[PDB]
């Protein structure tokens, strides 16, 4: 038996059902491209169940008793087991709609709504986008300029080099300020699409004005290709960057998100930013539906009492929600 919420079970980085989960995730992604959010979530949940299993699914009889495995997902696994291929998945892969939506949405600064609009307006290729620069934001222009590098998986070796320069800039700007690697790399991933860093200082308020100083230092070192700074609006101060990472004999553009949180909110920010995306969605749904609390990256709010939970760590937050603690490497839902 396996619990229904992804936040109630460990999901390790590596598992026994990668073929099956990949197929389901292609269908989830395609659903998202069509605005079918219910179907996306359904396929994502089924895939995440497969990732939690201790053994490969070799026969359809092994699906018995598993949550989030309705008819459609079961059929997909069945076809794969029996024929080595699922016709629906193959049709999606070969479809111009899917291929174009994948192409566009992968670009830095492009979401589903933008990609769909462009598709509807007859754009198909990266060259098509470059021929219509008036349709692009400055962020999207930068994404197109560096698209080859940005499509190349970011490696742990890149992360370690980037963490060094970010730590050096932070330390020189403000002694005592800290840099914490978050995102997929905190969960143990060997690769990723970017590097996510969370910045704070143990004295609340000492982090004010830190990020612009950090960016000035990095820019002066030639390490920044693109930088968009945004102050907290609603809602953390952040900088969406493309770094120029030096390599032996060359260099590589790499997406980096730098996020500043006040130390009082750090545990919530670390939890939120560590993911996985599905793990956090499930954690938020659990908090709301089972405990009547609203969890986000800033806090944990009781809407009846109008109170916020004071957490010193991620462990505190899990405990407060009545969940066994899962370290980041078991959040790979
Ligand atoms: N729609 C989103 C987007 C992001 N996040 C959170 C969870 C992610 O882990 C984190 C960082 O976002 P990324 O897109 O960088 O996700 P990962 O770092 O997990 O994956 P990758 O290896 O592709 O960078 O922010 C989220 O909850 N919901
Ligand atoms: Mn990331
Ligand atoms: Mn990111």
């Amino acid at each position: 038996w396996m619990p229904a919420y992804a936040c109630q079970r460990p999901t390790p980085l590596t598992h026994h059902n990668t073929g099956l989960s990949e197929a389901l995730e292609i269908l989830a992604e395609a659903a998202g491209f069509e605005g079918s959010e219910g179907r996306l979530l359904t396929f994502c949940r089924a895939a995440s169940v497969l990732k939690a299993l201790p053994s490969p699914v070799t026969t359809l009889s092994q699906l018995q008793g598993l949550p989030h495995f309705g008819e459609h997902s079961s059929r997909v696994v069945q076809e794969l087991l029996e024929h080595g291929v699922c016709e629906e998945v193959e049709r999606v892969r070969r479809s111009e709609r899917y291929q174009t939506m994948k192409l566009f949405t992968q670009i830095f600064g492009v979401g589903v709504k933008t990609a769909d609009r462009w598709y509807r307006e007859g754009l198909r290729t990266l060259d098509d986008l470059r021929e219509q620069p008036q349709k692009l934001t400055q962020q999207q222009k930068a994404g197109l300029q560096h698209h080859q590098d940005l499509s190349t998986p970011v490696l742990r070796s890149d992360v370690d080099a980037l963490q060094q320069v970010v730590e050096e800039a932070v330390g020189q700007a403000l002694p005592g300020a800290t840099v914490t690697l978050t995102g997929g790399f905190r969960r143990g991933k060997l690769q990723g699409h970017d590097v996510d860093f969370l910045i704070t200082h143990p004295k609340e308020g000492q982090e004010a004005g830190l990020l612009p100083r950090v960016m000035c230092r990095l820019q002066d070192q030639g390490l920044i290709l693109y930088h968009q700074h945004q102050h907290s609006c609603c809602a953390f101060e952040r900088s969406f960057c493309i770094f120029r990472l030096p390599q032996p004999g060359s260099w590589k553009a790499v997406r980096v998100d730098l996020v500043v949180a006040p130390v009082s909110q750090f545990p919530f920010a670390l939890l939120g930013w560590t993911g996985s995306k599905l793990f956090q969605r499930e954690l938020r749904r659990f908090s709301r539906k089972e405990k009547g609390l609203w969890l986000n990256s800033h806090g944990l709010f009781d809407p009846e009492q109008k109170t916020f939970f004071q957490a010193a760590s991620e462990e505190d937050i899990f405990r407060h929600l009545g969940l066994e603690y899962l370290p980041p490497e078991q959040r790979n839902a």
